[PDB]
């Protein structure tokens, strides 16, 4: 009944297609985990669903409605299960509204404890792979991206930032409510959401051939001296990356710089950026994920290399665009891998999905493919890959099939050497 993920086999509901989350989240004390929520999911289905089953971990549901009517529901250890008056069938949509409140809950196999983070007067989502269920009843699996509208209610002395265009801020009874609209669909973990002492700072629009990309970064209080985004760097990165991948998927881009010590997460249009991770290559990496991870989403967590490896390889494309020697950079990555265990790129265990192979063997896989077919065909292929897997989750098998179709059998064989096999292949060289 779950999505059947090979790494996280309990998450999600098979066949559920959440199309939109309309979330009103109230955070009474930023930096403390308690919260209350009011969410309406607009849901479709790929198969008839007699129940809607959502992931939820911590908060307690107090009320539920289906299309504005009372509905039967039960909350278990990690799910909310709603019985519909009749099955939701493919092509239809319905509105599931859930009222909930409590404490989001945050596994040695992962680099972080994902979910609703609380520290230093800030509460924020750092929820890859499966933490969003802590503060939002959701289909918590990247095969089911969705658009989001988020209203965050916080004390008037605080502020908030969520993924999407910021439209309105209202204040009453000492409470401030800010509204954000994420209009291109992304996975649940790509929903950025930060509350606390933060401020928005805009930059000039970035004009790309096909689109305009708005610019704003979020700065939290307490940042280390020298925490910045170099002026004009983001526009050049957008230009270089979009020339390689195709149009930037979203309407805005920036980073939310936080004074915490943590990994950077490619939350949609607004990367969640602990100051300790704020380096050029990480900023490029997180922006590349806006394509590889946020627009092109994973069908299964075993295939994280399709996100982490592509985003990593984007750093090398960026370096070359700035005049650096890409082969030396690939050689540096290879030297690092040569003294570490290697594995086939499809992960078999949770401990692997963010390991060195997902990043650097994944990137070197693309390096091998690029060297086999030349830069023109490689760029054309990346454009085709993004379009092919827009609106459709990707898998390693589907990648190889597309390479075979678009680039030919020898290209596919080159990639397969890197995708398959326990030992590390030789360094890809011209
Ligand atoms: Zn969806
Ligand atoms: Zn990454």
């Amino acid at each position: 009944q779950s999505v059947g993920d090979s790494i996280f086999p309990s998450l999600g509901q098979r066949g559920l297609d959440v199309q939109h989350y309309d979330l009103h989240l109230t955070v009474p004390r930023p930096g403390e985990p308690h919260l209350s929520g009011d969410v309406t999911l607009t849901v479709g289905a790929r198969e008839p669903l007699s129940r809607i089953v959502l992931d939820l971990l911590g908060p307690r549901v107090s009320a539920a409605q289906w299309n504005g009517q009372r509905v039967r529901w039960v909350q278990t250890a990690q799910k909310v299960e709603v019985t519909l008056p009749r099955p939701l069938r493919p092509g239809e949509t319905g509105r599931l509204r859930l009222i909930y409140a409590g404490t989001p809950e945050l596994d040695p196999g992962l680099p972080i404890r994902p979910g609703w983070q609380n520290e230093a007067g800030l509460s924020y989502s750092l929820s890859e792979p499966h933490g969003t269920r802590g503060f939002l009843p959701c289909n918590d699996h990247p095969s089911d991206p969705a658009t989001f509208t988020v209203r965050v209610t916080v004390p008037a002395s605080a502020s908030a930032a969520a993924s999407g265009l910021f439209t309105t801020q209202t204040e009453r009874n000492g409470l401030k409510t800010l509204t954000f609209t994420q209009r291109v669909p992304v996975p649940t973990y790509a929903l950025g959401l930060i509350v606390g002492p933060l401020e928005r700072r805009t930059a000039p629009d970035v004009q790309l051939g096909t689109q305009t990309v708005h610019r704003r970064d979020i700065y939290a209080a307490g940042l280390p001296a020298g925490t910045t985004v170099p002026e004009g760097e983001t526009a050049r990165m957008l230009r270089v990356l979009s020339d390689w991948f195709g149009p930037y998927p979203d309407e805005v881009y920036g980073v939310a710089l936080l004074p915490v010590r943590q990994l950077a997460l490619e939350t949609a249009g607004l990367t969640t950026m602990p100051a300790t991770s704020n380096r050029e290559r990480v900023r490029l990496h997180a922006l590349a994920h806006q394509w590889f991870g946020d627009q092109v989403t994973l069908a299964d967590w075993a295939d994280t290399w399709l996100s982490e490896g592509f985003a990593t390889y984007a750093e090398l494309l960026w370096a070359e665009s700035q005049g650096e020697d890409g082969q030396a950079m690939a050689a540096d990555w290879y030297a690092r891998l040569s003294v570490l265990p290697s594995r086939p790129l499809r992960a078999t265990r949770e401990e692997e999905i963010f390991d060195a192979s997902a990043y650097f063997r994944g990137a070197l896989a693309l390096h091998a493919l690029r060297l086999k077919v030349g830069d023109a065909a490689f760029g054309q292929f990346l454009h085709s890959y993004v379009k092919t897997f827009t609106g459709r989750p990707v898998s390693t098998t589907a990648l190889l099939t597309l390479v075979k179709t678009q680039l030919g059998a020898e290209a596919e064989q080159t990639l397969r050497v890197w995708v398959e096999g326990r030992t590390l292949p030789p360094l890809p060289e011209p």
